[PDB]
Formats: C-alpha cells, sequence, structure tokens
C-alpha cells in the first residue's frame, strides 16, 4: 500500500535536512507542496511533482490522502518543521473531515525550525522559556493575537514571530510593536533574522525603542528576548 | 587556530542528526559531553573525548574555550537543539565571564528538539502558538515558573514541558498540574511522550482531569494543547 508523509525540509540549507527526511524523499512517488519547497527537491525518475500555492490546503491534503489509497507514496513538504505553522495540522483536519480516509498510513517527520536556526546564528536568545507566535493567521481574529502577546510579555517569555508581514493585513506588525513597547522596557532586545542559513543570511539586532516594521518582511523570523537577554561581543544570549 | 562548536544531536535516533552536525563531529579534535551520546564516534589519530555528566555547567564551557585557544577544534555536544535549555547559553555565559577569550571562533549548530520530535510522533499538537517551559530549573525560584505557567494558560498557548520530574524538587510537577487544573478547562488534552525516537518510545494522551505526575519521568516531554486542541483517532492536532 501507499502512504502520506509530511516532511520538514528545514530553513533552507541542504545540510540541515535530516537523513530521515532524505530517505522518505528517496522512497516517495509524489511530492506535494508549495512551489518553492517542491523546487528544493532534485527531480528524479518516478517522482511525480505537484506544486501548489501557499493557500488552500485541506484539498491539498485530501488529495494526498486520495493518492495513498491508489498506493502512491506521497511526501507533503514544508520548510522548517512541518508541525510549526505548517502542513501537519491541515492533514489531520482534512483527516477528521473524511472518516473513510482514517487508516491511511501517516508519518510526520520533524525538521530544523526557523526560530532555532535563527537562534543558533545569533547565539542563544531562546535559551530560556520561549514562545512562538504566527502573525499572519487570517482565521485567527486580532483579539487573540493581542492576548498571546500580552500574556507572553507579562509572563516574560522570549518570543519568536513567524510571518511577521502579511500585506493581507497591510501592517499588523506595526500594531504588534506598539503592544511590546507598552508591555516591555524599551531596552528589550529585538532580532531581525532574514533568510537564515541561505547565502543571503542577514541578522540585525536592535533595541525595542528603535524597532520599525520595515526591518522585517516575508523572509524574516523575529526573535524577541526576555527581560534579561543581552549581548557579548557579536552574540546574543539569555542568562 | 581552533574553535568551539556547540552541536545538537537530536532526540536520539541517529537518522535525525543533521549532516552539518555529522560534519563538525568528523572535524573535532576534541569532543566534550555525555559519552554514551558519542560512544561510537569513529576513532582516529588525534581525537580525544572529555566526559561530562548530563548537565549544563559553566566550567566545561570555559575549558572548551581554553582548548580552542591552544588551537583545538572543540565540539561541545547537547541532545536536541543546543539553544534549548542546553549548552549554547552556558558557553556564552562562560564567554561573558572570561573576557580573555573574547574573539574565540564559535559556531552553534541546531538540532531536532524533543518537543517537535514528540509533536511529530503525536501528529500536530504544537501546530498553533505554543511555548517551551523548563520545569526543573532550580536556578529560578518557583515563583517565576508559576508566573510563566499562568500566562501561557491565559494566552491560550499550547505548551511543552522540558525536565518534568525534578530529582531535587520531587513535588514540583504536582504543583504544575494543580496550576493547570486551576487555569484550564478539565478536558484539556495532555500528552506524555516518553523516549521519543528511541525503541522505548511511548506516548499517552489523557485529559488534564485524569492526569497524575507519575505519568512523566526524565525520559519524557509533556505537551499541553490549546483549548481547541483535539483528537482524531490516535492523532492530536489543533484546528484553525
Ligand atoms: N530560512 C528562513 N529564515 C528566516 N525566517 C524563516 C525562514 N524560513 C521560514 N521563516 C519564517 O517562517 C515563516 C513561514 S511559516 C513556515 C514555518 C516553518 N514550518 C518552520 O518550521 O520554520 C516566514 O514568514 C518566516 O518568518
Ligand atoms: N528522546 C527524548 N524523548 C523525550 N524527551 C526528551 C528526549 N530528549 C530530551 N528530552 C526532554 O528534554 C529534557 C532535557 S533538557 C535539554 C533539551 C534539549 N536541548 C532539546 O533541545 O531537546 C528531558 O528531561 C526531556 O524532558
Amino acid at each position: 500500500s501507499g502512504w502520506v508523509t509530511v516532511a520538514g525540509l528545514g530553513p533552507g540549507r541542504e545540510d540541515l535536512v535530516t537523513p530521515e527526511v532524505t530517505a522518505a524523499l528517496a522512497e516517495a512517488t509524489d511530492i506535494v507542496g508549495y512551489i518553492p519547497y517542491v523546487a528544493r527537491i532534485a527531480p528524479r525518475e518516478g517522482l511525480t511533482l505537484h506544486p501548489t500555492d501557499n493557500r488552500v490546503e485541506l484539498d491539498r491534503a485530501t488529495h494526498a490522502l486520495e493518492m495513498a489509497a491508489e498506493g502512491r507514496r506521497v511526501v507533503v513538504v514544508s520548510s522548517g518543521d512541518p508541525g510549526v505553522f505548517a502542513m501537519a495540522s491541515a492533514l489531520f483536519e482534512a483527516l477528521e473531515a473524511h472518516p473513510e480516509h482514517a487508516g491511511t498510513e501517516i508519518r510526520i517527520l520533524p525538521g530544523i525550525t526557523a526560530m532555532l536556526a535563527a537562534a543558533a546564528a545569533a547565539g542563544a536568545p531562546l535559551g530560556h522559556d520561549f514562545c512562538a507566535i504566527n502573525l499572519s493567521d487570517n482565521l485567527k481574529p486580532f483579539e487573540i493575537l493581542e492576548k498571546r502577546l500580552r500574556h507572553a510579555a507579562r509572563g516574560d517569555f522570549a518570543m519568536a514571530f513567524y510571518n511577521p508581514r502579511s500585506k493581507s493585513r497591510p501592517h499588523q506588525f506595526t500594531r504588534v510593536l506598539e503592544i511590546l513597547r507598552e508591555e516591555c522596557e524599551p531596552g528589550r532586545l529585538i532580532l531581525f533574522a532574514r533568510a537564515v542559513t541561505t547565502p543571503e543570511q542577514a541578522i540585525s539586532v536592535v533595541e525595542l525603542r528603535d524597532a520599525t516594521p520595515e526591518m522585517a518582511d516575508m523572509r524574516t523570523v523575529v526573535l524577541v528576548g526576555n527581560a534579561a537577554t543581552r549581548r557579548v561581543g557579536p552574540w546574543v544570549y539569555t542568562p
């Protein structure tokens, strides 16, 4: 029989793809995924490719499940970790909606997630209790974002922001900063980490009083230290 | 001219070590860490291993820096990712405390963290906003851990617990469940994921109401869902 595997490809560099993930890629008959993820995979004999847009999902996933039934071995690929604001959740949601697909074999395969690759490049800003928050979740009303931000601020968590800029919400990030400037000392360290692990990696470290929305974009993860996070030489860490 | 690399070995299975980390280990003159992690390192002329217990200490990091100054290529190893309640922090602490090693070349190499490896085995429990919390930090007063728990609860963050059963704070995880019952609905899914990616991996999902502390040990990472986090067959996920 066939299967569905949801594999994390890591933040970009090929030497971060686990050998686990590489093996499943060698077994697959089909690769489903967002255009530029699919493009990271060397084309080869017997491997049908199904690129897609970053939206939809659900049928993206139901489709993967329908292909398991015909004996196709399907890898749905994600950047970073598939369980971090990625395709793992859509699959199960698509699974709950279709009881006649329960019983297809499913495997979730972890990856180096963006925040930790960023952390590693900067030093150790996530070395204490930390949280991760999606800033382009359009199914999530803004009142919920604010409740996460404020409770992370007050609980003195280090933060990682995924999808800082939506342009669906043309700013929102502009708003996001305000809340931090309310809830945190102005010295709070802010890391703008863009295209981490790629040839165009650039990391900027800035205090909260000087943080502008323009400093983050589509290819950035924003790390926010807790109260004690500081510098040593070019590094950042949390004592 | 040497360096210090802090390298994550992932949660156990060899096929989860990144090729970048496998390559640093092949370059090391010196490995510092918990020897059972690296017992099968390929032997070769010049390779030396420095056994430590499985704990974060500043003194080994200082020593790592000292060797790098003799020109040694030092890999300091951590399970999982080294920036996650692990040795990368301590290295930067030892560096800040020893300005004489300012300028040392330092590389921090990520790995699969236990939470995301357990999340993977479970399905997608950390699919939404989540936080990571260390429950065996004896360097914090219990006060701060509590402030962290209640705010993660109130922001409706899913959560992961590292080091649930403290050897020297035996009755602490009992407090954490109490706080959780205090701040969350009874049917809040909790997952105990034991020895993830090893042949003795075992995962139990129970409601908070039904959960007891002896469900966790030191081989375990504990995942707490959002309020929405739910069950589909053997799998756990959060809808959007
Ligand atoms: N190589 C990279 N460098 C910096 N940020 C990245 C990145 N890859 C992904 N991101 C962050 O992740 C967002 C996409 S959401 C996908 C996250 C992915 N599943 C993971 O686990 O990492 C981007 O908007 C950006 O904030
Ligand atoms: N294979 C495994 N299975 C389950 N939990 C694990 C694990 N490896 C580490 N852990 C968890 O992590 C704690 C050690 S603290 C070190 C965390 C490590 N740097 C990481 O990034 O994952 C353990 O008490 C346990 O809660």
